[PDB]
């Protein structure tokens, strides 16, 4: 909507107060001007129609437990717009600056977060697996990676193109969560899953066997759930990006870590430069080889970690 640019206040899935981006006309929208195209955030009212209605407030206040999602959705999704143009130079996802749309509140208890080609989509969580998932930058960051790799190496959302998709919104999602390093870890979604049990969360990058995922080649799922297993068979790559920045020793083959910052250009770089919509896991290996080398040189001691860390999950 046409309107001037306004600042509003109010509190997050966890109730934390913060500053959002508005527009007032006649109403104060989410609607924040200062970054690309603008970003928009939607109510979906517990339905499933989409975008829904663009966010509207009286009085550009947002402490109602109802707008706490909405916040969320607004703020993190500013945080890694920041992100992208910040560290890697990329405007919004499709590099050109497109409008970013979020929807909170979708349908009833539902216990997810999308992309759905077009727009980032939350559900409120039922209160007991999760609570609404815009809570969780991580969460959003991994949401709209989602639509960064769509536009960019395109990757197969099924078997191993698909983990490899799953895996670099994962390890995006976790970059953006250090970059505005609040309570950053290399855990996926610990701030809204199980309000009831503190400590765990979906997925561990650092330890994906915690949840049953595998940590190594050997141990990928081969069967038809879950798109041939791209939320499960990310863990392969997830524990390899995670030796790559932080190091360690895994089955017995050690990495040198190289540290996160790195680790992001080199993956940045694979993503945007050598992947395609069917790239498998070896063909992975080889995109960060070379994108290392690129950036590093062939003699460097990030093209030597990145190869330790394949080796250690049994990708050649
Ligand atoms: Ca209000
Ligand atoms: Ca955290
Ligand atoms: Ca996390
Ligand atoms: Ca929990």
């Amino acid at each position: 909507i046409t309107g001037t640019s306004t600042v509003g206040v109010g509190r997050g899935v966890l109730g934390d107060q913060k500053n959002i981006n508005t527009t007032y006309s006649t109403y104060y929208y989410l609607q924040d001007n200062t970054r690309g195209n603008g970003i928009f955030t939607y109510d979906a009212k517990y339905r499933t129609t989409l975008p829904g209605s663009l966010w509207a407030d009286a009085d550009n206040q947002f402490f109602a437990s109802y707008d706490a999602p909405a916040v969320d959705a607004h703020y993190y999704a500013g945080v890694t717009y920041d992100y992208y143009k910040n560290v890697h130079n990329r405007l919004s996802y499709d590099g050109n600056n497109a409008a970013i749309r979020s929807s909170v509140h979708y349908s009833q208890g539902y216990n997810n977060a999308f992309w759905n080609g077009s727009q980032m989509v939350y559900g409120d969580g039922d209160g007991q697996t999760f609570i609404p998932l815009s809570g969780g930058i991580d969460v959003v960051a991994h949401e709209l990676t989602h639509a960064v790799t769509d536009y960019t190496a395109g990757l197969i959302y099924q078997n191993e193109s698909g983990a490899i998709n799953e895996a670099i919104s994962d390890i995006f999602g976790t970059l953006v969560e250090f970059y505005a390093n609040k309570n950053p870890d290399w855990e996926i979604g610990e701030d809204v899953y199980t309000p009831g049990i503190s400590g765990d969360s979906l997925r561990s990058m650092s330890d994906p066997a915690k949840y049953g995922d595998p940590d190594h080649y050997s141990k990928r799922y081969t069967g038809t759930q879950d798109n041939g297993g791209v939320h499960i068979n990310s863990g392969i790559i997830n524990k390899a990006a995670y030796l790559i920045s932080q190091g360690g020793t895994h089955y017995g083959v050690s990495v040198v870590g190289i540290g996160r910052d790195k680790l992001g250009k080199i993956f940045y770089r694979a993503l945007t430069q050598y992947l395609t919509p069917t790239s498998n896991f070896s063909q992975l290996r080889a995109a960060a080889v070379q994108s290392a080398t690129d950036l590093y040189g062939s003699t460097s001691q990030e093209v030597a970690s990145v190869k330790q860390a394949f080796d250690a999950v049994g990708v050649k």
